[PDB]
């Protein structure tokens, strides 16, 4: 970016929301970023599109959590959705779990360990078991992710684009 990172951004992870309320004229530096990151996960994606944007995080319900190193390295934004999901009896149900919604992290330091780092901190600001998420079309990537880190492995196909695994019907998801 061509912007004092470190000054808008003091700490390694970054937790913002809807209001992209710093930690004015730099509220937009703030979008200026999510805009990037969000358009650099739909290249890693293959993504026409860009399912994370300042436009979009202003208008929902979402978190993103910003990973800076001492120049932003990653992020991963997540939210709670109404899921109507299919069980193991083909009944659907009404949850509200919290999902993860997009995660990304630079090409150049993938494989670091950086999505862990990034991973297991917001597991502790959100307060949950990984098997109580539910993922917007996980990639490839992210399965051998979840498998290996936290020894989920799916469960019941959804007829949405979710993806939920061992363990999901425990919770109540409001
Ligand atoms: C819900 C969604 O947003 S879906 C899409 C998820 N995003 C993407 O696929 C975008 C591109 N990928 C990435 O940004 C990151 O790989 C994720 C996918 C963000 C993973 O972040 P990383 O920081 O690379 O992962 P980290 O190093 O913390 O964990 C490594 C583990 O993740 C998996 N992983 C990461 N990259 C790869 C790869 N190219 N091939 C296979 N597995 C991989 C493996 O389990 C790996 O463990 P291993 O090296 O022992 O096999």
């Amino acid at each position: 970016f061509p912007f004092d990172v470190d000054a808008l951004f003091p700490e390694r992870i970054t937790v913002l929301d809807q209001h992209l309320r710093p930690p004015v004229d730099l509220q937009q530096q703030i979008m200026t970023i999510i805009d990037e990151l969000g358009k650099a996960s739909a290249k890693a994606q293959n993504l026409s599109a860009p399912i994370t944007s300042a436009s979009r995080m202003q208008s929902n319900r979402h978190v993103v959590y910003i990973l800076k190193d001492s120049a932003i390295i990653g992020f991963i934004k997540v939210g709670y959705k109404k899921l109507f999901v299919l069980d193991d009896r083909e009944a659907h149900n009404e949850v509200e779990p919290l999902c993860i919604l997009d995660f990304y992290i630079h090409e150049s330091v993938q494989r670091h360990g950086h999505g862990r780092e990034l991973f297991q901190y917001m597991l502790q600001k959100e307060r949950v078991e990984p098997h109580q998420l539910a993922i917007d079309r996980p990639s490839q990537k992210l399965l051998k992710f979840l498998n290996k880190h936290y020894n989920l492995e799916t469960t019941v196909p959804q007829v949405n684009n979710f993806v939920i695994f061992e363990g999901f019907f425990a919770h109540q998801h409001r």
